[PDB]
C-alpha cells in the first residue's frame, strides 16, 4: 500500500510500510561503436554537481517503446541514426527506485541531423581511454557510461 | 539551493530550481569469482516487486570508508571474507540521485560465518547462465548484477 508523499514531474516519492520509494519513468541507453571510440556524451547534472561521462540515454516518453525511445534519443543528443538491437535491461538502483534501463547497441551510424540539443557535449573516446581516465580520477561515470564500456571489452574487440 | 521536502532513513527528496532530487548515502558492491561461477544475492526489492539478482552490495554507514563497508557487506550477506581491490565507481542514475556506488572485486574468499543475514538468498551461479537466463527473460538484473556479469566477460575468463 504506498502512500504518496510528492508527485512531481519524473519522479513519486512514496512511502510503502517502512520502505522509501522512488518511482520513475523507465530510460534507455544507447551503446553505439564507431571507428575504435565509443560515443558518449556529458551534461551537467544537478542532483551530482558533475558532468558525469554517460551514453546517450533519454526516457520513455507515453506512447513509446523502449527501441523508439533510443532512436529518438540517439537523434535529439548527438544528430545520428544507426540499427538497433536490444541488449539486456537493469534496475538502475532497486532498494529504493523502480527505475529500469533498457540497453541498446547501434551500429552503421549516420548523421541525420546537425548533434542538436547543445546543452549535450558529443565525447567520442576510446572506451580504453575512458576506462584509464577513471582509474585516474579524472572522470566519474554515470552507469551507463560504465556498462557501455565494460560491454565493450567484454563483446566488441 | 535546495529546498528540501522529506528527510528520511536511506534517501532525501530535494528541489533544486526545477529539478528533482533525490540525495542517497552511497553504496558497495562486490564481485567474487569461485570455480567459475560468480557469487550473487537476490532478496525481495519492494521498490521493484521482485528479487532482481545482484551482487553482494550495501549502504556505507557512519565512519566507513568504502572498502570497509565493503568487507561487511560481504561477510553480513553471504558469510565470507576475502582479499578485496577496488575496481571503479559510478553513479546509479545521476539525473535524478546523487547514489555512487564503489565496486570491489573480492578474492580468495573464506567462510568466516555459518552466509548469515537470512532475508538475502545467496546465488553461486556462472555468470555465462546469469546472462543466459536474462536474455530469456527468466531473471532481472539489477546494475551491480550486470556490472559484475559484464566485468567478468571482460577482464576474468
Ligand atoms: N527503500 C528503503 N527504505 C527504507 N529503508 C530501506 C530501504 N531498502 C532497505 N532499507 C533498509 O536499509 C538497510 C540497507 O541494506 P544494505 O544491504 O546496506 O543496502 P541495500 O542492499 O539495500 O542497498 C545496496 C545497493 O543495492 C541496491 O542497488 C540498492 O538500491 C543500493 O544501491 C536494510 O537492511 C533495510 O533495513
Ligand atoms: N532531476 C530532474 N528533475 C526534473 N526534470 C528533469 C531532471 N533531470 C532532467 N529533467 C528533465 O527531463 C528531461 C529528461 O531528459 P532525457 O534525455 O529524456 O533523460 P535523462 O538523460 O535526464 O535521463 C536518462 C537516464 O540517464 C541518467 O542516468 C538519468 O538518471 C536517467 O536514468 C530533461 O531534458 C529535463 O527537461
Ligand atoms: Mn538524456
Ligand atoms: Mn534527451
Ligand atoms: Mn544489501
Ligand atoms: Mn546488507
Amino acid at each position: 500500500e504506498r502512500t504518496y508523499l510528492y508527485r512531481g514531474r519524473i519522479l513519486n516519492l512514496a512511502l510503502e510500510g517502512r520502505y522509501e520509494i522512488v518511482e520513475h519513468k523507465p530510460a534507455v541507453a544507447v551503446i553505439a561503436l564507431r571507428e575504435g571510440r565509443m560515443l558518449f556524451v556529458r551534461q551537467m547534472r544537478p542532483a551530482v554537481g558533475l558532468a558525469p561521462l554517460e551514453i546517450p540515454a533519454g526516457l520513455i516518453e507515453p506512447g513509446e517503446d523502449p527501441l523508439e525511445a533510443a532512436r529518438r534519443e540517439l537523434a535529439e543528443e548527438t544528430g545520428l541514426s544507426g540499427d538497433l538491437t536490444y541488449l539486456f535491461s537493469y534496475f538502475v538502483s532497486p532498494g529504493f527506485t523502480d527505475e529500469k534501463t533498457h540497453v541498446f547497441l547501434a551500429e552503421n551510424l549516420k548523421e541525420v541531423e546537425a548533434d542538436e540539443d547543445e546543452a549535450i557535449e558529443v565525447v567520442w573516446m576510446r572506451p580504453e581511454e575512458a576506462l584509464e581516465r577513471h582509474q585516474r580520477g579524472e572522470v566519474e561515470f554515470s552507469a551507463t557510461g560504465l556498462v557501455g564500456v565494460l560491454y565493450y571489452h567484454a563483446f566488441l574487440r
